């Protein structure tokens, strides 16, 4: 009996599953790889796993691509990404463990390009194409993951690896003309002083004004104006981080926009439980799709208890909101096809100060819901204590039992009939300590109440969303028996969390929207579907 396995999520038919590796698109079919231990719940012996799909929902199964079996990668195949050369070719540069225990960068290729499931890959010698050494001093135990390959404006390939030198994390990039022959540029791409290790760095450019997503090489159209993003996955602090900014192609360094640092003050994807991140071009689609890792939120015990761990979020849509200021992300419009044709709908509904509204006629453990607030009076929201700048901070101190003027109200997920068991997602919403009259927009993942089961991981996550409070805040939440995953502003702030309840399990899960604030905030319209299992 398995109450957690997930009925639309990416994750395996058993065993641990970890970072998302090689994503891509190849004669019209998506491609994920991905770390996986062919014998444990837990990491270790880990493989290059990989599964097709036309849709990016519903993905078809095929034997481990890259696996131990050559001096360059005996003890071990990390992570990694895949380049799709200007000839359509496709190839994966991924990192190997050596008979030294030195991580060193490994090109694979297809042994068969007219496959459609690419299922059998060649690797080299001369591997490996990248490695530490004396001459370098790149530190061989940190010098992973390397990104998809772009293409200079001077024939020239760069391609940047996440590394550390001395608690300085660094995005150390190579230059080749041939992609055979790579070679270390005296300086990194960019580094910061703090930030530990930089894991599954990612690099790619986006469109100032528009939804879609741009070739990862690609310096016009003229006129177009472009921007990089820089995304590291901070070792340390267990989140991935961007800064939006400028690519230099000169002096081939990225130069963050003024108002962002690399290191901790950055913009997350997503403020809850994901990690690894990695974009693709969707060449059928021109759109950016960014893949994440949301590990396991139970004991390491539960995990070997039901032989598996680790799912991979929804693939998202992502793009530069029109500020520039931050990305935004939406799951793929394909996933969406899951719903069932009935939909629970709910419309001008009051929630009054205290109350809640249950939402009937949906498999609540397996659903996809969306909310419209609207603020009757904006005057009301208390103004913000002077130092309250973590937004996890104030989810945490301040549960759905304390009050505010405006919120908490939002949704209670994967829900016991009696709430001894919920995940409450919600918004509050306070004046600014400015002289403009700005309002700021609290969402939080709070998960304290989640499950009954008490060595869960039960830590409350939280995000500040850019939205106009004038407007009706928009929340979508997509449920899957075991995670959450709650959108809030349109994409604006996106937060993944993990759950593991005793009651609050398929026929016996409610669904609530809710409000404990003391104004009486107006539901405006809730769309509920019940969402079909994949595969
Ligand atoms: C893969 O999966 C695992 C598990 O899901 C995950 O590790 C967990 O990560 C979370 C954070 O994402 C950790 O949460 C913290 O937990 C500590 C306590 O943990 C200790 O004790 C437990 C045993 O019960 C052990 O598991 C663990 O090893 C530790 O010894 C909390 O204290 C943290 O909460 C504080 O900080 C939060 C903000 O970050 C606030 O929300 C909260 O209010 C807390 O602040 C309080 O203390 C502060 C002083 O430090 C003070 O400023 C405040 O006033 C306040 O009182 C937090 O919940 C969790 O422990 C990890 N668990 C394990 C098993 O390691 C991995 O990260 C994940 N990996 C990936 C790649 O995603
Ligand atoms: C090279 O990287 C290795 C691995 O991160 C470093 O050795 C680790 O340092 C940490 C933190 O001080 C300690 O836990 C251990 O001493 C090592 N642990 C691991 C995970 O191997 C080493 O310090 C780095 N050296 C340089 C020159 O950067
Ligand atoms: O599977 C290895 C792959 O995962 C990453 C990030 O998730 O590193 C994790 O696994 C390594 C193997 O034990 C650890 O050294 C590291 O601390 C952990 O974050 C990637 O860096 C790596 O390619
Ligand atoms: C490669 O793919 C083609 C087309 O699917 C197939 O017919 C062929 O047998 C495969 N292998 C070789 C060695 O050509
Ligand atoms: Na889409
Ligand atoms: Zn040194
Ligand atoms: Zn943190
Ligand atoms: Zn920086
Ligand atoms: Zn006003």
């Amino acid at each position: 009996n398995q109450p957690y396995r997930t009925g639309f999520h990416f994750q395996p038919p058993k065993n641990w599953m970890n970072d998302p590796n090689g994503p891509m698109i190849y004669k019209g079919i998506y491609h994920l790889f991905y770390q996986w231990n062919p014998k444990g719940a837990v990491w270790g012996n880990i493989v290059w796993a990989h599964s097709t799909s036309t849709d990016l929902i519903n993905w078809d199964p095929h034997p481990p691509a890259i696996f131990p079996s050559a001096p360059f990668d005996i003890n071990g195949c990390w992570s990694g990404s895949a380049t799709i050369l200007p000839n359509g070719k496709p190839v994966i540069l991924y990192t190997g463990i050596d008979p030294k225990n030195q991580q060193v960068q490994n090109i694979a290729e297809p042994k068969n390009l007219s496959d459609p499931y690419l299922r059998e890959w060649k690797k080299s010698p001369l591997n490996p194409l990248m490695a530490p050494d004396a001459v370098n001093g790149i530190n061989a135990s940190s010098f992973r993951d390397p990104t998809t390959a772009w293409l200079g404006q001077d024939k020239k390939w760069r391609v940047i690896i996440g590394s550390k030198i001395h608690r300085r994390g660094l995005a150390i990039t190579y230059t080749s003309k041939d992609f055979l022959k790579w070679e270390k540029s005296p300086e990194p791409l960019h580094y910061d002083d703090g930030s530990g290790m930089w894991e599954c760095p990612d690099f790619f450019p986006v469109t100032r004004f528009g939804s879609n997503g741009v070739e990862t090489s690609s310096f016009g159209e003229p006129n177009e104006i472009l921007k990089h993003v820089l995304k590291i996955s901070l070792a340390d602090t267990k989140h991935d981080y961007y800064t939006i900014g400028t690519y230099d192609r000169v002096k081939d360094k990225f130069v963050p926009d003024n108002g962002f640092k690399m290191d901790g003050t950055a913009p997350r994807y997503d403020y809850g439980k994901y990690y690894a991140s990695k974009t693709f071009f969707d060449s059928a689609k021109n759109r950016r799709i960014l893949w994440g890792w949301t590990n396991e939120s139970s004991s390491v015990e539960d995990d070997v208890e039901k032989g598996w761990s680790g799912i991979q979020t929804i693939p998202r849509k992502i793009w530069l909101d029109r500020s520039g200021k931050q990305l935004i992300q939406w799951p793929v419009r394909e996933v969406e096809r899951l719903r069932t044709k009935q939909v629970k709908n709910l419309r001008n509904k009051v929630l009054k100060s205290g109350s809640r509204l249950e939402v009937y006629g949906v498999t609540a453990a397996q659903a996809d819901v969306e909310v419209l607030f609207k603020v009757r009076d904006l005057e009301k929201a208390d103004v913000i204590e002077p130092s309250w700048t973590d937004p996890q901070l104030i989810c945490s101190k301040m549960n759905v039992s304390v009050k505010s003027g405006l919120g908490p109200f939002g949704l209670m997920v994967l829900a016991s009939k009696n709430l001894e068991e919920y995940t409450s997602v919600y918004f509050r919403i306070f004046k600014a300590r400015q002289n403009s009259n700005k309002y700021v927009v609290l969402m939080c993942s709070d998960q304290s109440r989640s499950s009954l089961k008490e060595d869960n991981d039960k830590t409350t996550y939280g995000a500040f969303v850019d939205i106009n409070p004038h407007q009706p805040l928009s929340l979508r939440a997509l449920i899957d028996h075991s995670v959450v995953e709650s959108f809030g502003g349109k994409g604006r702030a996106c937060i993944t969390s993990r759950v593991y309840p005793k009651l609050a399990i398929g026929k016996s899960s409610h669904l609530f929207a809710f409000n404990y604030g003391y104004q009486s905030v107006d539901v405006l319209n809730l769309n509920a579907w019940s969402m079909n299992s994949a595969q």
